[PDB]
């Protein structure tokens, strides 16, 4: 589409090495992005420095879009590429000029924050309305849906640390180790260590 | 004086929703948006059980029923509850699609809300997580005895909560917020005298 290939030609390209920071939370927000490749994880941490994976973002995805709207805003989370990445980067000053010449970029821009608020909505009633058993058992499956997804004779094969999927469901490393090894006896999953095949 | 909204609202309709009334209910097609004129509203989310969280609460001058705007075919993500006397005004969704096209600035408006909601939201993600029940409960009081309201005391700090409001803060019933208070208050953790609680 035209739109997004004007939008573009107002950026310019950034890249990212794997586990890089894109931004960091606090910094003076001034700039949009939008992921040309790749993926990035969004992290927050708790009062006690726990760290909290919000999201993963993909191609097609803006990120820094929280600061755009009022001044003086501040970064909300950590955002950390989670593959080589490639992103292009625009100012806000620059954006808001685009905005008034054609709409849809803000449309566009709109509708993945509505997206977000209403994921992130359901993630922290889970929190309280599922078991670890349960958040587990999703998250798998919407990583099972990743780009980064291989399909398998068996299903679709996801590479992922008990770390990683703590950090995203809330719990401990270990606890992770004990609920994958469940979902392998329930026959869902099918754990390799660092690689698990998804059935479905 | 918000030429801007003025213009918007000259768009919408008038509704007046009764205290405790509910505008908005988790699951129906959306196909409008509100703008609230008079009154606040609670977000809430609850389990398959009806147990509730809330999420935000809204007042004058703020968009609800946003979600839904840049999709058509759906559901409201949440319910939304008359806390006071409530008066919005209501459009389609395809009329506010128009009056984006013809001044793009309405979105803007709309967008630093939704982005403000996400910060919040994400807030409350990385605040519930990592914690059970008790553990919420413990951190909840210990926020509010550190906000405007919250009178010193000899002891600590005094603040005043129902349980019901409590339950709705970290996803539990009144039930089980009343037995972890007295814990909590047992552990020397907080003294709690009906809806009021000083907190050590
Ligand atoms: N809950 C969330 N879901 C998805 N992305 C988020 C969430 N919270 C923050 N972000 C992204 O992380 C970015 C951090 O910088 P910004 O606040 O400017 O913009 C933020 C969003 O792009
Ligand atoms: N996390 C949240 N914070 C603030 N408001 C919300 C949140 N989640 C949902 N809402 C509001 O609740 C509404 C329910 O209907 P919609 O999904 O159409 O639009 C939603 C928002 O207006
Ligand atoms: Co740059
Ligand atoms: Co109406």
């Amino acid at each position: 589409d035209p739109t997004l290939e004007w939008f573009l030609s107002h950026c310019h390209i950034h890249k990212y090495p794997s586990k890089s920071t894109l931004i960091h939370q606090g910094e003076k927000a001034e700039t949009l992005y939008y992921i040309v490749k790749g993926s990035v994880a969004v992290l927050i941490k708790d009062e006690e420095g726990k760290e909290m994976i919000l999201s993963y973002l993909n191609q097609g995805d803006f990120i820094g879009e929280l600061g755009l709207f009022e001044e003086g805003q501040e970064r909300s989370a950590w955002v950390r590429a989670k593959t080589a990445c490639e992103v292009a980067e625009i100012s806000y000053k620059k954006f808001r000029q685009l905005i008034q010449v054609n709409p849809d970029i803000l449309m566009r821009l709109s509708a993945q924050m509505a997206r977000r608020l209403q994921v992130t909505s359901e993630k922290v009633g889970n929190l309280a309305f599922l078991d670890v058993t349960g958040r587990i058992a999703q998250t798998l499956l919407n990583l099972a849906k990743q780009p980064d997804a291989m399909t398998h004779p068996d299903g679709m094969q996801i590479k992922i640390t008990r770390q990683e999927i703590g950090q995203i469901v809330g719990c401990s490393r270990e606890t992770v180790g004990r609920i994958l090894k469940m979902l392998e006896d329930q026959n869902l999953i099918s754990a390799h260590g660092k690689t698990i095949v998804v059935y479905g």
